[PDB]
């Protein structure tokens, strides 16, 4: 052999577990959640914050 | 690594605990959850100012 | 960090305790509660008042 | 800050003590209460006029 | 302010003492009452008359 | 500035006191609260009428 | 403008005194209100008739 | 326009006094007032028969 | 600086307190609201013209 | 143009006195309207038969 | 054209005199009927099929 | 310009009064507001009718 | 050419009285409906089965 | 042709009368019937599931 | 073929006889049953349960 | 298979015999008979204590 | 040029009052109808196929 | 953690013992039972205003 | 794992056996009892507050 | 292979028996169910707490 | 050749049986349908469980 | 030629009967219908699988 293979650490780093990256989408997602269910009073729409906790961190277990 | 570590602080500080928004945050809830109930006298629907308090305290722990 | 804190005052006093917009919500509350008993005759309604009152008084205390 | 200050003094004079507002509410109790009263003969009926009186007026109290 | 004050006169004045509407009211009285009478033979109900006119009367004195 | 001011008279008086409008909502109050009589029995919509006459002019007196 | 003066005449003929259309309604009262009286066996809802008829003629009086 | 006058007649012929309708709502007053004196004995339920017939007569000479 | 100060009074003008937009907007509500009561009977709602009158004189004291 | 009045034959033909579609349309409503009362037992809902009758009779008679 | 003739004959037949759909709903009337009958005791309900009959009967007669 | 005057005849004849267009609007009405009356049972919507015929006379008055 | 007449014959047959694209549909039908009367009880509502039969039999009549 | 004449059969035999469609609809209705019959306790709501069995038996018998 | 007819035995099993899903609907037969029972005090309520039973006995009879 | 058998023995235990559920059930019946006997002085309502325990008993032996 | 003259007939056949593209029209209409009331159940859709036909035959009249 | 615990002292000093809506509790009692008392001539009824304070005494016990 | 274990505390505190919720919450049932009470005088209504008390003490028990 | 079983083990426990999501749903049902019996007195609707702690119970067994 | 033949078995693993896919489609399953139940206590919703379940049984059976 | 015949075999045997895109093609629908189910709960969407099956199947016979 992989010519790019040197790679790998860095863009794994800063797309991954603890990355600025991931702080940000799961701010996007309890902000953009809570806006939704003042508008909507939708209760089950709170539990996207878990989803979205849920698939960053098993999501994250599949990048090699 | 994390190219973009040293972003970190000031996005959680704006977007956190003792921000400006979710001071915003919690002012909507308010207004529009007794406009809500206003409306339609459905005294649950006063609750909601709680879920919203607890719901961006206890998310806010998952911000890492 | 709080990139926005310097807005936190206005905002504040302009949704806060003895702001122009809690005085209309407390008239509107009182107006839609009388024409709900006048319609109804149901003297429980008038309890919507103090409701208001109550909830637009502790739960400004919650915005900081 | 109350950035919108300056606009409580006609909204309360609207709205408020000697309204014309406040004055076609007392006329809708006056009537709907002798209609109700006529139909069902259900004397306590008329004591509604008396509440929104009271309501109206102890009410105008907590507006500030 | 009170913007609407023009208005009080001729509300005031088409639902008022010497009313066409309060008229009705008066015949509508009279007439449901004299139809219960005949139907029940309860004397006491007919001074519901008695009862329409004085509230019609005392209660247009609150009317300002 | 005002560069519409010349546009007042002729709006003013097609949607005003004595306006083909006004006469067409009259009549519209006039046959849907008969109706609604018809059905439902209940003698108070009638005074629906006598509200809508009050309604426009009364209204109309504040538009300038 | 009155732009619309000239429409006067035909609605206010199609929907005034003889015309088809309170014919249509007088005699929906009177089938109406034989029905219930047929039902319920209560006399006074025969008054229903002269109602309409009153409300209908001196309605119509208000119509310029 | 009144530009449905044409319709008057055949309306007026199929709702008026020698209808095959008038001739159901006769026959519906009679054997309704019959099974309600059969079951509660009340004589002066049959008087409903009369009303009808008096009411039908008469209310038709109203509609014109 | 500002560029286009000069422009702000034939704007201030045109949409501004005895302007042709907002005695439209005074005729709309008018028109609207009478228009929902007659559909509706819900009285409350002729309350709209009052609002929107109020709204349109304060909101106008905004207007620098 | 009128350029296209040789259409009005046909056309008024396949929606009129004797038409296909008035067949079904007073089939509509004699089977919607048993199924109506054998429902509800209102006997006035079959009164719904006579007024379609009458309406397309009356109706067809518009139709230039 | 009446350009649908065609159609009249089979569409009269299958909701006809005869048909099967009469059938069905003659069976409806007196299954319904004894239902009613059976929870309420109510004996005239069961001239509800008499009704029936003969709306089904006579009604057809009106089907050209 | 007026370079298209010459065409103002045709297109009046084929919008107009007598004009086949016409004659089909009159009868959508006609079989909308009699299905709508056969699912709904509300005997107001066929006024639908009156409605659009004086609609389009005097609307016609105006096209010039 | 009519320079596509000889298509008319299998195109007749694919959608025609005893096609298979028919028997899907009466199946859709006899699904769709029972379905509907299974959620809402509604028994006039499996006459959609006889008015679908009704209808692609005599429409087929018309497809020349 | 009718070019899909060969997928009769399979579709028939999937959609037909001992097909596990059909199974699955009769126990739809037998679970929600007793469902509605618990909560309401309107026996006449379980004649549904005789409904639904002639109407899947009869219905089968019109597709061809 | 019928392509589904290998899934007709679990979907038997799992909402047939002696399934959980009928065991289900027994206990909530008896609970809502005896909870009507002890709220109206109607002995005849009780029988709901044996026609529960019965019903999904024989019922499940006719599930092939 | 039944595929939610696994799920019947925690059911059948906390709607059953010696349950949490049963027991709140009878303590229900006691407090409601006795105070349906303190305001009429029926003596035979206090049967329905009994009817209950029977009824729960002997029902819960068709619970399989 | 007319230097096409020769053209129309062919065209006119093809396009024309027997052609298969006329044909197909009226079977996409007939299917199309009857899917979308077997969908929503509106029954006043399906005359849908009885305006396509008309508008169709009344249309090709214009085609010179 | 109790995120809202800084709230409990207002809404506690609002509903309870000492409070404007606690005397309002006991002024209604005691109106509405000498109404009844009045009426009915029933004087168990008047134990109604002991049983209102015993009731909203011991029951404020319970609120911590 | 539990991705969301470390917000169960707070949460469990703030909907929990001391909270400002559970207060609110006896308060309003309270307050409602005493309401239906004086309207009614049924003594067993203000056996809800017992039932209230209990339902919150025992369910917070299977909260884990 | 299943590419994705890796991720099973999480996802299970954030979504499973002792989760915080799992808690969440036992209050909501305690807080929902507890205003419902406030609002209307139906004591049976408590029991809705038991039927979610039995459904949450056996229904994550059925979770592999 | 199937030029893809080798790619069935992992696909059929990763969306089948005993899959991760499934086990989170049974989990949403279960979430939404205690979280309808919750909002609107409709018992039956809780059946949807079993008929995932099922459906995802049989069905899997279906894919070869 | 046919100058491609020799195509034919591999083609039809990587999108036929058996095929993996056939396999992936079933699963895709048996997915997002019980998505669709779970959303909506509307059990007739459920078929959906049982259609595409047969489709797929019925369809492939006329791929020659
Ligand atoms: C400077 C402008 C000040 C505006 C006036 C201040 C409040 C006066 C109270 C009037 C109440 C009656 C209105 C009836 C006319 C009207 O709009 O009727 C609309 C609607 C009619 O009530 P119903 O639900 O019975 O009617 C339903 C339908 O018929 C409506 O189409 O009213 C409500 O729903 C009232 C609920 C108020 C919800 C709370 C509002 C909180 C915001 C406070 C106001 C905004 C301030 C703006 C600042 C610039
Ligand atoms: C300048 C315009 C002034 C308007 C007149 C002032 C009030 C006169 C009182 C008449 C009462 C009788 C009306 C019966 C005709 C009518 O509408 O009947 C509608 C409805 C009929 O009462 P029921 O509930 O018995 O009828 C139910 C159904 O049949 C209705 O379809 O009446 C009410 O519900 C009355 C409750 C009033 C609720 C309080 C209203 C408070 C607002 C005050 C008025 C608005 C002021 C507008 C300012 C621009
Ligand atoms: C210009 C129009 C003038 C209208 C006539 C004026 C009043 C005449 C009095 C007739 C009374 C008998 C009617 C029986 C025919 C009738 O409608 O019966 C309906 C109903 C029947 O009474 P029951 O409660 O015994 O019957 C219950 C059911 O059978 C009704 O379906 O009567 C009442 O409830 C009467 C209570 C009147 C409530 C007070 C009304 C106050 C408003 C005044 C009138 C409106 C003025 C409109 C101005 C434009
Ligand atoms: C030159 C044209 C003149 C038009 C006639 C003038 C008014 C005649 C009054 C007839 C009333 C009965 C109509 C029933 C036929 C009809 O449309 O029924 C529709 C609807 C049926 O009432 P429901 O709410 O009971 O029915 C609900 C549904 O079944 C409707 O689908 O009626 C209303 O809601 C009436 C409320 C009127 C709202 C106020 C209207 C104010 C505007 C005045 C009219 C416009 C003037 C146009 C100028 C060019
Ligand atoms: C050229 C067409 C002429 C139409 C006939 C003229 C009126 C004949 C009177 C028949 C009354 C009995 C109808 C029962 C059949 C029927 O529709 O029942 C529907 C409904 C049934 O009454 P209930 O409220 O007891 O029933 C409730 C439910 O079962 C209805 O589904 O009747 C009414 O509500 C009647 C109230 C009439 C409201 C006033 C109407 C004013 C408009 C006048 C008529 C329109 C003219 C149209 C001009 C083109
Ligand atoms: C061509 C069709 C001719 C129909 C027959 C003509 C009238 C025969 C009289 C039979 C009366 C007994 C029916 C009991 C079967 C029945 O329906 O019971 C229903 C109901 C039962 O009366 P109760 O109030 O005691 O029962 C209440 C509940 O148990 C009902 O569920 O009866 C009435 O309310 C009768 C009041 C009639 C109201 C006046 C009706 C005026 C309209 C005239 C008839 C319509 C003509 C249609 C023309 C196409
Ligand atoms: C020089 C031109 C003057 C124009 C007339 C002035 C206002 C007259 C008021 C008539 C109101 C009734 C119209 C019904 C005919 C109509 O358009 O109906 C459309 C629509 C129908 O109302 P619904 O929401 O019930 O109907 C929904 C759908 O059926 C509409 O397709 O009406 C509205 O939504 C009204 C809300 C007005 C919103 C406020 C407007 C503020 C702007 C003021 C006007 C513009 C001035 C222009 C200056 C050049
Ligand atoms: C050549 C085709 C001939 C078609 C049959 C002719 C009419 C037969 C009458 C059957 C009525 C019962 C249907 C129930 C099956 C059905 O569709 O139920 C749908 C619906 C169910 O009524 P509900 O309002 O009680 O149900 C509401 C919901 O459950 C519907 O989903 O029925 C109606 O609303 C009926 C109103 C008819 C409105 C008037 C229609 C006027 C047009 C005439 C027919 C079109 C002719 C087409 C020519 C090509
Ligand atoms: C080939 C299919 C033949 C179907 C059977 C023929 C009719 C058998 C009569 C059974 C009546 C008892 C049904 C109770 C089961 C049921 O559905 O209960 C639903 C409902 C329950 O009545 P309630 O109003 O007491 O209940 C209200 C609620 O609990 C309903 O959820 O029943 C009715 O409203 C009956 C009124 C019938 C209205 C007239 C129908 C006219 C159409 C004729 C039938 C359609 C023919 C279709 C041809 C393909
Ligand atoms: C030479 C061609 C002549 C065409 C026939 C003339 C009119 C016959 C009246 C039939 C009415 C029933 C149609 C139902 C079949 C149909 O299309 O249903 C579509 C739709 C269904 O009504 P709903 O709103 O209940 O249904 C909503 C959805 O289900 C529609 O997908 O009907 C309407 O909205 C009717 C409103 C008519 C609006 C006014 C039209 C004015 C124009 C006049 C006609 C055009 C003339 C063309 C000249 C070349
Ligand atoms: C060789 C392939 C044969 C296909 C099967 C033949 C028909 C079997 C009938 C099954 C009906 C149930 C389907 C539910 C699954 C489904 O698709 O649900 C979709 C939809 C769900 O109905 P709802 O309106 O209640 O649902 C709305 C939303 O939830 C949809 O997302 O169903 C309909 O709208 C049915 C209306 C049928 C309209 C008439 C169709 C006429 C065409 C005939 C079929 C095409 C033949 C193709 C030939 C190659
Ligand atoms: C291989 C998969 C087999 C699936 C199971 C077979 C049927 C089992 C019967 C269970 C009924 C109870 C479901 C409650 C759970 C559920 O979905 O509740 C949804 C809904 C809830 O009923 P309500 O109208 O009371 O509730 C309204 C709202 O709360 C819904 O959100 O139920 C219905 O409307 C039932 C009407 C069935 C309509 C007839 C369906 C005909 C199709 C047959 C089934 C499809 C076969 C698919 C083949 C692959
Ligand atoms: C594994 C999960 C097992 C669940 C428990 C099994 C059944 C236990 C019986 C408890 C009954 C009391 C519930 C009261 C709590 C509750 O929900 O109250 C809601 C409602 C309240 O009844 P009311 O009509 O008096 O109340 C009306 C309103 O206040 C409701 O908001 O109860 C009913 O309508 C009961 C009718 C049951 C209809 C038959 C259901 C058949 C399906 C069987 C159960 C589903 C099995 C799911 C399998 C996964």
């Amino acid at each position: 052999t992989d010519l790019l293979a040197g790679g790998k650490d860095d863009v794994k780093a800063t797309f991954g577990a603890d990355s600025f990256v991931m702080m940000c989408i799961i701010i996007a997602e309890l902000i953009v959640g809570v806006a939704m269910y003042i508008r909507t009073k939708n209760l089950l729409i709170l539990l996207g914050l878990v989803v979205v906790i849920v698939f960053t961190t098993v999501g994250l277990t599949f990048i090699k």
